[PDB]
């Protein structure tokens, strides 16, 4: 019995070792961006529509050539065995069963081929490596294994300053490894090398500047994720949700525009959609569910989110995600 | 001795069982909209006028063909026997004696005919039923019983997610029933079916989008209530008070424009009026009064509100509600 | 040793009976306007000027034909014997010695003639009485006694709802009386009756609407006080400080424009001046000083305020009050 | 092991006597400006750029004819022997070793010649003295000793009202003296006297009004520091960070534009740069480090700041400080 995503955070805090909970929860620096991701969503209010036909409400979208059950995917989160022994396999199985895309990480603690074998038409998140040819090898592995999109993370020339991790002296346990292995700053040249190497849609994750969104389209990206990396990279980076509307207007249908950071309910999904998002990513809550109850926990989380999305959409007069994108919003004060 | 509406909430909390107080107080989801209803009112400041003739201050209005003693009606609140054994009869009697319209609910715990027999020229709130012909039967019953307006609630295709009720496992006590009985999403077609079935003014309750207000006028509505259902429906819905001015301008006298959500004083009534409302509805405070002291409690609440409205109007230089509608406002910070 | 006005509030709270402290401190309703008076000042920041000649900084102004030592007068506060046995005489003596105008109240607890005999070129605050001819008698008494301005309070058609006083059951002690005696709502006609009866400047206290300020000038007022009566009248009335700039622009030198509400330091005086005020009134702090230490307390308060005003002006590059009125401001967040 | 500047404040509070910590931490009046310096920075969010070449990130700038390792100098802070026995020598040595300019104060507790002999191409802060000829003597001493800029503080016609110091009865210990000695308000004439006396760039510290910035350029200043003196002068003065963008636009490259007040991280440096600053000054944190651990403490602070600046710049896609100045920002809510 979980009735909100916050029930799951409480459950995860109970079971996880403190330093692992901190690795999960924390952000960089003073955690200004981490907090602002929540602030920004809480300031948005939706102007719902009434009296529309709701006889066949559907939360489905088409994205990167696949139907998804919700306008949502599981965000790339490294090292999922930190949270539960089944790690990425548990999460991927639940995502598959829920009809939600799952993003396999470069720093997965189970190999990408094993996770892809779970099924459910998975995405692959890329960190740019030592070498162009090595980078392109992970991309080719992902494609050969049936991944359907390459989510190239562009906001990590290096890892942010995670003061909780520094203070805890946090290190990976011996029993958690980067299973895809036996990194350098990405540039626009790296993006082109990836685009030239694969037929899969390339999705640039970590875009916040409007001109970078425009350039992403010009560069041949199939999508972007408007994101400050959950407040874990530049401390003081604007929340993605605050740039989303401007970015959606600037790209003017040229690529899919996803957003992440602080999505904690179906109502938040509705807000993101109303601001123009094609879909959202959800990170920490999926890990809370994994920590609390493994695969079944993630299943329950996704069922709860699905119900909340359906509920919010219908209450707002939206029989489809497209209708939700046409909702207006108004900023309030919290 | 109650000197503010907050005195009544304190009294009601003392006497009501926790789960019933929660059914009354709560909202949907995170209660963002519930809180925002209060935030929005607290941000509004009035610019009073001075030195005007106040030799005959009157708080009366004409609405739907009846004089009312205040620019206020009792909001539809389901299942009033939850709060006091006399339930709707106690509230309706006090409203009648105060010259305030009372809204009889589809989900009243005393039959609509019994409540109408109390007198006081009552309104009837409609939820759209299984069937057009059944829906229209409640409407015809209401009209035959002397109800003077049909308040069609348009923001409940289904009930919101009330997490307090879920956590409490709340259910109606055996001794409380829907006394009008021995529901489907409404659409604009439903509104037309109702309008075609009755000579009474049809008032659409739960409008927040400006274009829905315009469409309400085009559809032949006699009024609208600009409302987020007390924060009980879409969590994240904008407060009605924040949409009110824009809606008043858009309908440009084409129907009565009421507002509700968070009205807790005569000063709040003045604010609503200054933002352009024809009248307000008041929900929870009426139930606090009912719980605290039955009919006499509701009488005392309405007397207090009447005094506060008169006081606020005169201090603001308004001898009539029309003058109060011409007051200007200015947003502050709280 | 008082180094801020807040030192005096602490001292007054220690010595005064609770219900008298509440009569002094309180506002109407929820005290929204009382709090907002402070909020509004705290949001204002000054843009100081540097490198200007400060060899003869003067805080003096000319107002209503008299030099004053500061851009400040003691606000009308009824019944000063509530706070100290010497009441109005103690305050008036200290104001005289400091070169600050003192406003004698219609509801003074010492007769206006006695207070005027203290000297210091006093003002007289008028509440409109039962009768035009009686009202005009107080005005004539004030003028005969040497009062130099009539401060006609225009925001009290009746007293606001003071919930602290209601809850305390507050009443005047037997030993405090309205010493000018052995009231009706004012209108613009009342203002004209007063203007026709006296050669003294008539100052309308309690103006908040821009058009009322304009009408005050048209009506022959020599000044206005932009004021919400210290949050004691309409609860939800905008702070005077928020209307001041707009009012100053609208009257365009046609009368003196004073402001009051929440002035608690020389820096606040500077802010008021920079927003365009001719001068401020100070109410509660003067009573704190009276309660704490009688005449000497008020002297110390006025010395402290004088020092703070001089300090703030010079730090802001202003050798005169006129220069301070030409300072720019910028709203911040607190 | 310090991982943030806040670690150093905690360490300094532990070791310093309360009244000395208060002399350091405090501001004038109600400390409104002190707090606002932090508020203003916390409201700014950066819009980072992605995918840019970061193969040679450099935090260096050229200013007043010298390379500096960071866009930062140590602010003038009087009487550094209050914080550690080595006082200014410890701080100057660490600044030299870090490649950061150090501002020698008129009220240094070690003579300016001794501090200059440490090396590191130092600046000299001037307070205007009794006499033009005396003022010019300090300037000539500074120049003869190898100081490279004259930082003329223009916001201290006299010292602000420091209520912590008043309440503590704070006075310099016998063992701390103004070592440059065995003051009057500055004006634009004083600035010209200094400019005519030295070939060194004259930098006016404490400018907040846009027209004063313009006049500084017209007066021949080589730079300005946009500053409210750390909230220690006019209480209610706008934060420098809030005026910075407007000032940068108005001077349009005519002089260097520095800012100070509340810089507490490399991210704050990035924000200042993105708002257009040439460089920042840092005051209190340098003293925290000095108090906590002397020269080595200051070294550690500067190393930490250097790392944070590099980190923030790279995460924001900036290979140089010039690129950081071209970043856009967006205000949020905290
Ligand atoms: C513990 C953790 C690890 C993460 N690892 C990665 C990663 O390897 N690659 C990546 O692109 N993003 C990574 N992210 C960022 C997420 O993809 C996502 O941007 C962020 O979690 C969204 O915010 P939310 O957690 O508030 O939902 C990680 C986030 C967390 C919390
Ligand atoms: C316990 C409760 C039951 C309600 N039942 C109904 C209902 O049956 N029909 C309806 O249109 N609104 C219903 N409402 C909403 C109210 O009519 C009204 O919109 C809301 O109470 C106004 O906000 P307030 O309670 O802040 O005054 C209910 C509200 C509450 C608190
Ligand atoms: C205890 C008390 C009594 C007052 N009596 C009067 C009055 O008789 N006439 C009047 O015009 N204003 C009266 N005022 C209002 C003050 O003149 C003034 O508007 C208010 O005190 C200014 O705000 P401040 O107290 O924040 O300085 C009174 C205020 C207080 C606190
Ligand atoms: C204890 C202390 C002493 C100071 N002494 C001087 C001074 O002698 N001259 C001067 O121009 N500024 C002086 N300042 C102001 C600083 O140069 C600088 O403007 C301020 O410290 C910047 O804010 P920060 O402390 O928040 O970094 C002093 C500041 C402090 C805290
Ligand atoms: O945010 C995170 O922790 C991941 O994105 C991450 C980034 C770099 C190295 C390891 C893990
Ligand atoms: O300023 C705006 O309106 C947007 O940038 C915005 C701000 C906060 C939340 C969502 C969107
Ligand atoms: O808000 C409420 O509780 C009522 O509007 C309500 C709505 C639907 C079913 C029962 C009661
Ligand atoms: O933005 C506005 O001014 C209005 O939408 C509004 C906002 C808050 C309260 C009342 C009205
Ligand atoms: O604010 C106050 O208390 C006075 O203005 C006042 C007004 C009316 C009657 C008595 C006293
Ligand atoms: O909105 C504005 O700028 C003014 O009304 C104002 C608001 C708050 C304080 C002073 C002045
Ligand atoms: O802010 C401070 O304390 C210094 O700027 C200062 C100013 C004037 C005298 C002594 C010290
Ligand atoms: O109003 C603005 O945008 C600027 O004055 C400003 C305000 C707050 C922080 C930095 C900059």
């Amino acid at each position: 019995t979980y009735v909100s995503l916050a029930d799951l955070e409480r459950a995860a805090r109970d079971v996880l070792p403190g330093e692992i909970f901190d690795f999960l929860a924390g952000g960089s620096g003073t955690e200004a961006s981490l907090v602002a991701n929540r602030t920004a969503l809480e300031r948005v209010f939706v102007i719902p529509r009434m009296l529309r036909d709701l006889t066949d409400v559907t939360t489905e979208i088409d994205i990167f050539g696949r139907r998804a059950a919700l306008p949502m995917a599981v965000a790339p989160v490294a090292y999922q065995r930190l949270f539960h022994p089944e790690g990425e396999l548990a999460v991927a199985r639940a995502a598959r069963d829920a009809g939600v895309p799952y993003t396999i990480c470069t720093l997965s603690s189970v190999s990408l081929e094993e996770i892809a074998a779970v099924g459910g038409r998975p995405w692959f998140q890329l960190y740019w490596l030592r070498d162009e040819k090595r980078s392109l090898d992970l991309v080719r592995r992902a494609e050969d294994a049936g991944c359907e999109a390459i989510v190239f993370t562009v906001d990590v020339p290096w890892m942010g300053r995670r003061l909780r991790d520094m203070r805890n002296g946090f290190a990976l346990p011996e029993w958690v490894t980067a299973a895809n292995f036996d990194f350098a700053p990405a540039t626009w040249e790296s993006v082109e090398a990836v685009r030239a190497h694969t037929d899969l849609p390339v999705v640039l994750k970590g875009i916040l500047a409007v001109e970078d969104a425009r350039r992403a389209v010009d560069a041949g990206a199939g999508g972007i994720v408007v994101s400050n990396h959950g407040g874990r990279q530049l401390d003081g980076a604007v929340p993605g949700i605050e740039m989303l509307g401007e970015i959606v207007a600037a790209v003017s249908g040229g690529c899919e525009v996803l957003v992440d950071g602080g999505i904690r309910s179906g109502g938040d999904v509705l807000k993101a959609t109303a601001l123009g998002a094609s879909a959202v990513l959800v990170g920490r809550p999926v890990m809370w569910a994994l920590a609390a109850a493994g695969q079944d926990g993630v299943r329950q989380l996704l069922e709860l989110l699905a119900e909340e999305v359906r509920d919010a959409m219908g209450l707002a007069g939206c029989e489809s995600v497209g209708a939700a994108r046409r909702l207006n919003t108004k900023l309030g004060v919290v």
